């Protein structure tokens, strides 16, 4: 995938296209900084060389004032100018920030699971930051120097074409040259910055696995496979600089090689050089003064490719399939008529299908509890009533319609559920009760929405009530407390369809009964879908259907499935 | 904590110290470097500025060989001083990010709970990055540059001490002015490498908390804090790249009022002036060639202060308090007899003790199980067992002493629990069932530690056995075979003591008492800490202890316990 650089910089162009005014600005800056040494050399050549002595006293009188008027303007000019390309940078290493953000961010949860953590984050701190380098300065300073090639050039063709021949012949092989270190360049920095990815990767599974990697030893295990990384990196990037080293010399070699030749071709007593010797010292003093632009543009040419690179890669992610979104059909307040017909899932990457034909009804203001076998087909389900994966056959209907006839803002409006693994934000109690809406939601709705899930109890015995950060992913407060917490935001939310995904996993049956109970009274005619392991909170449920093997089993009242005699009293006989 | 240069260069030196042969040879090369671009200036300027036609032609003809071997000359030195400074330059930011791993993982575990993934993470990917430009290159160039101005200043005194004067005079002023910007400039980039962890931080929570930002809607509060993050981050930088603009017109400001009073002096037909005329010259000219070596020095001095601030806030980490190791006693395969003696636990930033005059035995060969309200103290005492945190008062006697005499490597290979989040690693199951021990147990004891926990059902029918991927946190694999994995993991350690705190919180009924079987018939007379809500998995337990806000309630068997009529059997009547 190592796209030309052209052509990937112009789909570049558009980013930076609003912030074109900073571009002109440097440019006119530069100009006008060039003409003011140029101003600055000339008046200042007859004072040194020819002597004080020779230049007059009455222009000297005010050529101190004069100088520093002028350099005075030349500094003025130059921050213009590098505060304009600066400027310019930042805005547009800004905008890709915030595009990665919000493209990543809108992507399906089959992806996040394929992909680590730290390979995606790393993409925004150093991925991102590249392109600032070969966005406004690298482009500002390969047109000048361009500029000064084919203003050297052109100075060549009036003076003498026939020294000129060589340089037109070794055009191709410096281009050539020029080409093949490029991509050798873009190939590192590409392969470089995917190994940071590592890097990120490795100090994160150490970071969120203290715990476990403090019980269970292996102090040293982690420590080598960081230490292969970073070795990796470093040597990644001792290719790179070995790389950026080489190419100079190669390219000064050929300006030396044309040094030579023109030097050889004087040597020889020709009429025409005989006739026009003065034009060879012109002709001389020019050529050894591309030079300078040479080695800038080369030098320059690194970290434009490893922007341009980085760009490429980025573009490359930024055209990624993201969540489908076809659907244009806003609904508030949905009745929550969830049902299935003959709908069968399979999980990205598994030949084995995770449910099977599944068929279930959960109509208006009605309880549905799912039990069976761990692991089987329960998190499944919910996850597909909210469209975090696609289904393959069949058809969930939510309100008599399609889902993915519904727009995906008003489906997920639509439904709040509690995690089977609750993450908790690192913020205060109640802005993680009152998520994402905290302007939406008064404080005494926040207590009154804790209240009802038992968790006000807790909550007072705190520093500071409703007000306590509780750190990194709930930290702070253990257990049973952060399943509270989820049950009360999921509670505040007054969500049409309400999915209890093992709500009182971590939960004491002091605590359970009182919840269910609370739930029972003051969400009377909601359409639930509690899943449980624990028989004894289901026990008043509307219906339980029994899940094995994704596939159905019993449905129907606890009575009678109790009378039925099958696997539901199997395990209830077994529970007691 | 703005510590000056010098004194942090110091303790900066002893980590680049093993590497100073690379620096000896970077400045050997670039001594050869000059020396050979002086031989090629010194042949080149009479056939320039003199002529062709002037110059011999018999040099002439080897001209271009002897330029084209001296110039091969100076890349190749060239290459080898850049190759070196840029090894150094690796080299050194590979330790530095070693160590800032072994650092932070060596860290106590109420350390981890205060601060946060995201901007303890960015502390390897960025702030290590930063002393890279500042430990070898900016150091090199600082020391050139210095060489060369120290160099004019003798130069100066051999040739005219009156007009030095004012350098002298001028000098306080420009050292005082280098010294307010090189501060100014630590001080934005310690600032801004602060706010980095701040994105990585905005990043992190979004990435890792993708199901509830869906679920709770606010598909636009994670992107305005985002962005104000962002924003923020460029304004740092655009306020460091102002900074860099700005002090270089102020140096070269004093420099051109130098410049000024000289020609001043110069103006004035003084008897001295008009005798050393010629001087007057020789000492401007030089002078005017102080010009470069100040600009390089002080746009140089940008990049060296943002590494070395970035060195200053890294030592200041890691310097910071360990976790302590003050015992020293190795002790293998223990008898496990903890003990517990009057000991009151504190969290830190809690006024309220977690523990009060707690008080229980758990003697060899014996399962005690702790119950009570959820919260209370349960997981705290797993956690000073193991000596995740420190006691106040009190003491905990493993096998007769103190938790505190034994090191902490020993005790830890000892104690092997489920943790109540179980947060798996991204690899294969073999190697997550058996962590940091893969060389040590062979495939057939991990196939029979994963039957001992009932997961062999479900690994078999993985599309590879014991060998599939299994994501982040073992996303793939969802509920209770996490739980299984972990309950194998523990098993396979076959540790003197073992601890399930919560180990079947997401387990159903069918599986649970299989595996609780399962750990009663194949650990005999194993010590044991058994945590759970549900006593039905405690039925056979040697003996049970009540936790209510931390404190002993009610001990013993469950008989006695149900005889009592207690708080535990207000539970078991509760839960029947
Ligand atoms: C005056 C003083 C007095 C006395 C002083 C002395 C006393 C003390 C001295 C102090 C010394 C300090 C120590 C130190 O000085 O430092 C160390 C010491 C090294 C000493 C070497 C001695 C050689 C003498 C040289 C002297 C002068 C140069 C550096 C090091 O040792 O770094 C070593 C690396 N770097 C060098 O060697 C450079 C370098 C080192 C030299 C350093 C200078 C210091 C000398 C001191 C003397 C002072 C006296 C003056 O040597 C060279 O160049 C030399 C050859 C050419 C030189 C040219 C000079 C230019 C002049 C031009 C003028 C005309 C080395 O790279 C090897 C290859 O890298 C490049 O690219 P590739 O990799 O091949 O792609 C080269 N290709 C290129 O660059 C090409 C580039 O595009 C150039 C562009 C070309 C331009 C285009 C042309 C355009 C055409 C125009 C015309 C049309 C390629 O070919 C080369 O070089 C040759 C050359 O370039 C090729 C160029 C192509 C030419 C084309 C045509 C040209 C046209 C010409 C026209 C005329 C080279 O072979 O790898 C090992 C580690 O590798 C591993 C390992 O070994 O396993 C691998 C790693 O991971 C792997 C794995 O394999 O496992 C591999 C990875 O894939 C990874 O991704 C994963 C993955 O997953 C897979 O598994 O796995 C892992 O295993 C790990 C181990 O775990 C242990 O860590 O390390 C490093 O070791 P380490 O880091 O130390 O451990
Ligand atoms: C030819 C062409 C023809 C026509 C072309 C035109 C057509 C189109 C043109 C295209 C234009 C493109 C757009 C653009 O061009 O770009 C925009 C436009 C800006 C235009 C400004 C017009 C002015 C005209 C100037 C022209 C020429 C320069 C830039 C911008 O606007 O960037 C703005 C920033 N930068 C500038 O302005 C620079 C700059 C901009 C200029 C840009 C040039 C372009 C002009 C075009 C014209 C072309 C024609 C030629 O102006 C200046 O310099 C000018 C004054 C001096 C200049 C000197 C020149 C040098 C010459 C030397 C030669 C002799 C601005 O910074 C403000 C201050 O920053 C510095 O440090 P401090 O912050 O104070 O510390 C300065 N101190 C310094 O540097 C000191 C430095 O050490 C210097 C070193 C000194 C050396 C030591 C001396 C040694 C002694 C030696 C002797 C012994 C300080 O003082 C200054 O400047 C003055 C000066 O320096 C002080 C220096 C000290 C002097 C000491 C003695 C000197 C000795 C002398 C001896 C003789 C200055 O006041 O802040 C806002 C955003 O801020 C917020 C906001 O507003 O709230 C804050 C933010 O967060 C906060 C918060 O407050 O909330 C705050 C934070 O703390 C944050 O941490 C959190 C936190 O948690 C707390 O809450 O919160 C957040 O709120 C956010 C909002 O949410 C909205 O985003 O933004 C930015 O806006 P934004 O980014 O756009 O949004």
């Amino acid at each position: 995938k190592d796209l030309s650089t052209w052509q990937t910089f112009r789909r570049l162009w558009p980013t930076i296209a609003p912030f074109k005014a900073g571009l002109i600005v440097a440019g006119v800056a530069l100009i006008l900084n060039a003409a003011s040494d140029t101003f600055m050399l000339s008046l200042l050549k007859p004072l040194l060389d020819d002597g004080f002595g020779k230049t007059d006293r009455s222009v000297l009188v005010w050529m101190p004032l004069v100088v520093i008027g002028l350099m005075i303007l030349r500094g003025i000019t130059s921050y213009v100018s590098s505060y304009c390309i600066s400027w310019v940078s930042g805005k547009v290493v800004m905008t890709m920030r915030r595009r990665l953000f919000g493209h990543m961010m809108g992507m399906p949860v089959s992806f996040f699971d394929k992909q680590s953590t730290g390979t995606l984050l790393s993409r925004i701190t150093y991925d991102s930051e590249q392109v600032a380098s070969s966005s406004s300065g690298a482009l500002i300073t390969v047109v000048r120097e361009g500029a000064s090639i084919i203003g050297l050039f052109i100075m060549m063709f009036y003076y003498s074409w026939q020294l000129s021949i060589i340089l037109i012949v070794l055009a191709p092989i410096v281009s050539i040259a020029i080409r093949v270190v490029s991509k050798r360049f873009r190939n590192i920095s590409k392969n470089m910055q995917n190994t940071m990815g590592q890097v990120t990767t490795s100090a994160e599974q150490m970071l969120k696995g203290h715990k476990e990697v403090l019980i269970f030893g292996g102090q040293e295990v982690e420590t080598k496979r960081f230490d292969k990384v970073s070795n990796r990196m470093r040597l990644q990037g001792m290719k790179m600089v070995s790389a950026s080293s080489i190419s100079d010399p190669i390219i000064q070699l050929i300006a030396s090689l044309a040094l030579a030749f023109v030097l050889y071709a004087a040597s020889f007593p020709s009429v025409m050089d005989s006739l026009t010797a003065g034009t060879i010292t012109v002709v001389f003093s020019s050529m050894i003064a591309l030079m300078r632009p040479l080695k800038s543009l080369t030098n320059v040419n690194a970290q434009f490719q490893r922007g341009m690179a980085a760009c490429q890669t980025l573009f490359t992610i930024l055209d990624s399939e993201q969540e489908k979104d076809e659907g244009k059909r806003v609904i508030e307040r949905a009745t929550g008529d969830v049902e299935f017909r003959n709908v069968t899932f399979t999980y990205p990457g598994r030949d084995v299908p995770a449910l099977r034909n599944i068929n279930l009804k959960i109509p208006a203001g009605k309880t549905v509890a799912l039990v069976g076998r761990s692991g089987s087909g329960k998190s499944t389900i919910a996850s597909l009533i909210t469209r975090f994966y696609d289904i393959d056959e069949g058809e969930i209907l939510m309100d008599g319609h399609d889902l993915r006839e519904y727009t995906l803002a008003s489906l997920r409006n639509q439904v709040a559920l509690v995690s089977q693994n609750v993450h908790l934000f690192n913020d205060t109690v109640a802005n993680n009760i009152a998520y994402a809406r905290t302007e939406q939601y008064s404080r005494e709705q926040i207590e009154e929405a804790a209240r009802m899930a038992y968790a006000m109890d807790f909550i007072n015995k705190m520093d500071n009530g409703l007000d306590t950060v509780i750190g990194e992913n709930g930290v702070l407060l253990s257990g049973g407390q952060r399943q509270r917490i989820a049950i009360a935001r999921a509670l505040l939310r007054d969500s049409p369809i309400l999915i209890l995904d093992e709500a009182t996993s971590a939960l004491d049956t002091e605590s359970e009964r009182a919840i269910q109970a609370a739930l029972d009274e003051l969400q009377k005619n909601r359409t639930s879908l509690v899943i449980a392991h624990r028989l004894s909170t289901i026990e008043k449920a509307d219906e339980i259907v029994v899940v094995e093997d994704g596939v159905i089993v019993e449905r129907g009242t606890h009575n009678d499935l109790l009378e039925h005699r099958g696997v539901y009293a199997q395990l209830h006989k077994m529970q007691f």
